[PDB]
């Protein structure tokens, strides 16, 4: 296990920042340091080891409360806001980690003990704790890795979500007069969403994951 | 300004885009690629295909094509999403790269996507929901499916790599959880390792065992605001 490399790690950041992870190849981040390659692969075997350190190095950038005290809501909301504000600050967590192994790093541990503590003081089998934050981390991610997906393809096209929706128009009716689609044609009909802005929509989102969190906690404890 | 791809044939480039990408992933069928094996020129294929982001489109819709979901919602909405669930992680495992090669915001409209779609949100259209909590009920029954596939597909791929899969990680990185629970410092962390069960079931059954907590989870949302 992986578990000063550090400055390398940081180097490494500043690139995949600026041009994608792909492009933090180990010739450039030895460039970017002011050294050659030979001694880079010392501290660092693998470019896999690399990802590795680059996302619990970034995720110390961020700092969660000691303890997440007793609301569990408002614990939950400000650990999603640091996380969405990591993920748009370096959008490669979004779509780096390809392995299935979690990563053991004292930063993302340091974090999870958050996230699982805010539901941690209820008499839980720990596998519904899991499902339950499997909900709340679902949601977070899901809607962030489709935010920087946006941010991607918009540098690309040059169309972004708000332009897509507009141009998209025609193909949509056409869709709803092929007459196959009547639960499709009702999300077009009914939506409020997709029209309000990223914060607004993330947060009225997450107030809905909220709730059935909480739902479910009422289940399992009545009233 | 483009139009939508979905408003030689394609169909042929498209299928043959696909075995490239089965066996030798997402990367390894580009339209270089699909040309050669095809019989046919580079250029020719932009007449059908302009773009391969627009390739990438079609490879996924085509290969959803695969799957027949029933046309009609039924009564058992936990059955049907567990159906749902099944067919959409035995695609997933079929076509690996379903897990990632997804990569744009504008979420792909082609009509095997819509098909199967018509049936997973009708599945919850007996009830008397605003659309948008539908669509976040889905969305935490989505994600569960997600996550769990294409975490099950990167342990398949870190495996061919390193020739460690998941029991054997976790074997593996016994002493190092063990040095982590002597530290003080990570209680859940303990927790979680003393009690859980969830991986040391088969992927089938913990497969199924996560679906049915999630499930639980959208009846209590659906019993509070639909009684
Ligand atoms: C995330 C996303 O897709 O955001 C979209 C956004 C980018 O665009 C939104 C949008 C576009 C265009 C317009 C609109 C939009 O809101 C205006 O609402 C609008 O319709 C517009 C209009 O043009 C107008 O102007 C227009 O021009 C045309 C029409 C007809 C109406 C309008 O005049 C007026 C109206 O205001 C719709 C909006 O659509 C959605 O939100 C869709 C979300 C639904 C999620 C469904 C997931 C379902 C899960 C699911 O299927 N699970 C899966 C399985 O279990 C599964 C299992 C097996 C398997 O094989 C598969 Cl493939 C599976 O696939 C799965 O996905
Ligand atoms: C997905 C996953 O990690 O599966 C693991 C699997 C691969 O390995 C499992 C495992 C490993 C080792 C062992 C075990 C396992 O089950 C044997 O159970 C075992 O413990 C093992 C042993 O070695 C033994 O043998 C052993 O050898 C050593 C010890 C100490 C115990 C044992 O003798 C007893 C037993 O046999 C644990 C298992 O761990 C989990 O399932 C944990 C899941 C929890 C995820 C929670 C995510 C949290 C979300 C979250 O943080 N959200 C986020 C934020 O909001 C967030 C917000 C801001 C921000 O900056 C960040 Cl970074 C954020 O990050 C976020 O992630
Ligand atoms: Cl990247
Ligand atoms: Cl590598
Ligand atoms: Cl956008
Ligand atoms: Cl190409
Ligand atoms: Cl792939
Ligand atoms: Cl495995």
């Amino acid at each position: 296990s992986i578990w000063s490399r550090d400055q390398i790690v940081r180097a490494a950041v500043k690139v995949a920042d600026t041009e994608g992870v792909e492009a933090a190849s180990m010739r450039r981040v030895a460039a970017e340091l002011g050294a050659g390659t030979m001694s880079l692969y010392y501290y660092v075997p693998t470019k896999e080891d690399l990802v590795e350190l680059m996302v619990d190095e970034v995720i110390g950038e961020t700092r969660l409360p000691d303890r997440p005290g007793p609301d569990w809501r408002a614990a939950l909301t400000l650990a999603a806001n640091e996380k969405r504000a990591l993920w748009l600050r370096h959008p490669w967590l979004a779509t780096a980690w390809r392995n299935g192994h979690p990563v053991w790093g004292p930063n993302s541990l340091r974090q999870q003990e958050f996230v699982l503590g805010t539901l941690g003081v209820f008499d839980l089998q720990v596998d519904e704790l899991l499902s339950l934050i499997g909900l709340y981390n679902g949601y977070v991610e899901s809607f962030v890795r489709n935010e920087v997906g946006w941010l991607e393809e918009a540098r690309r096209t040059k169309v972004d979500m708000r332009e897509w929706m507009r141009r998209s128009g025609p193909y949509a009716q056409q869709l709803v007069d092929s007459g196959e689609y009547p639960m499709f044609a009702r999300v077009l009909a009914e939506t409020v969403a997709p029209h309000m802005g990223p914060d607004q929509r993330f947060r009225s989102g997450l107030e809905r994951l909220l709730d059935s969190i909480g739902a479910s906690l009422d289940r399992l404890s009545p009233p």
